[PDB]
């Protein structure tokens, strides 16, 4: 086994904390959502929940320490954010740049104040591909100036995905983790399984990353559907899954209900 476990944060304002969350242990990646409001005119906004940006400063720094790579999700569920334009694009990723993936020159602007992330997210929902290919050129460009972070993505279950589909297709994500939940036709759903390996063995033949997760809710209620108990994703899903070279591991839906649920403690049985 020996599995990669990556979970977002900032869902709710009464959830365990960044810190507590790394603590843990069952984390390789902790991803904090939600950077949900850009483009249209409008100025970059997060909404964590009501936790304070500044606060986290502290606790992405100690998450780092015990070597958790923190990352920061644009986009989301919901949310006024858009990048219909060229502009919006190019603004939107020099500002990502400075704020989160670069260490302050003098700054008091930054929202995570001196914490340096480890990679942007991209778990867009709507607006189609728009920009989002020349976003992340310009994101891919920095890399390769000597900042060194991952750009991830989180695309829905159906391939070739909508939103996130031709961008892909660059190759430009180090990771990706398919949400195979909120929709039937390619997640777990009445005791069968089919959809969701049928799902699975495309996007871990056409998908071009080095690494796929699979993604699932913690809980029932943490979705609306798909939700797959811990005993059977050990043995419906792993035996095949890591068959595949680009096997990464699973992406949980959300910290909030891990902490109530216990998924990740069984599906590696209790660690530490
Ligand atoms: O670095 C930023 C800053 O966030 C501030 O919190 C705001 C929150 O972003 C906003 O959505 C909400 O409506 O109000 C809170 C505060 O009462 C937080 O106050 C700052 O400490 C933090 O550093």
């Amino acid at each position: 086994a020996n599995l990669d476990i990556a979970v977002y944060w900032g869902q709710n304002f009464d959830e365990r904390s960044l810190e507590a969350t790394c603590d843990t242990g069952n984390y390789a990646y902790v991803i904090i959502g939600f950077l949900n409001t850009f483009g249209g005119g409008q100025t970059p906004a997060l909404d964590i929940s009501g936790h304070s940006p500044s606060g986290l400063e502290p606790q992405i720094k100690h998450c780092q320490s015990k070597n958790v790579k923190v990352l920061l999700s644009i986009g989301g569920p919901k949310g006024p954010y858009s990048l219909d334009s060229r502009s919006d694009a190019n603004d939107l990723a020099v500002y990502l740049f400075n704020n989160f993936l670069l260490p302050p020159g003098h700054s008091e602007n930054r929202p995570f104040g001196n914490a340096v992330l480890d990679g942007i997210d991209f778990h867009i929902e709507h607006g189609g591909p728009s920009q989002y290919q020349l976003l992340a050129n310009i994101l891919s460009s920095f890399r390769l100036a000597g900042t060194e972070f991952a750009l991830t993505a989180a695309p829905q279950c159906v391939y070739p995905d909508p939103n996130l589909g031709t961008v892909i297709n660059s190759a430009t994500f180090d990771a990706i983790w398919v949400q195979f939940y909120n929709n039937p036709q390619c997640s777990y759903s009445s005791g069968n399984a089919e959809a969701l390996m049928n799902a699975w063995r495309e996007w871990s033949m056409k998908a071009r990353t080095k690494k796929v997760f699979l993604g699932f809710p913690a809980h029932p209620d943490a979705a609306g559907s798909g939700y797959m108990p811990p005993e059977k994703v050990k043995f419906h899903v792993f035996p095949a899954a890591k068959k595949s070279y680009k096997f990464g591991g699973i992406m949980l839906w959300d910290s909030y209900w891990d902490t109530v649920s216990n998924f990740s403690s069984k599906i590696l049985g209790e660690g530490w």
